[PDB]
């Protein structure tokens, strides 16, 4: 992708794992692990068709993570 890695990879990623790893690592760390995992799935496909099928990609677009 491009700009969304640096802005939503670590935004969006941090919510999720604050949000649903936070209870899972107490809880859930073992099974339920993938619930956080999970939230981070549907919002990549959004963050993937936003920046990387933008148009170009030239501005941060030198991390891939989503992909």
């Amino acid at each position: 992708m491009d700009q969304e890695t640096r802005d939503q990879m670590k935004n969006a990623a941090a919510e999720a794992k604050d949000n649903v790893h936070d209870k899972i690592q107490e809880l859930k760390d073992d099974v339920g692990n993938k619930a956080a995992e999970v939230r981070d799935a549907v919002s990549s496909t959004v963050e993937s068709i936003k920046d990387k099928l933008s148009g170009g990609s030239s501005s941060r677009a030198s991390s891939y993570t989503l992909e």
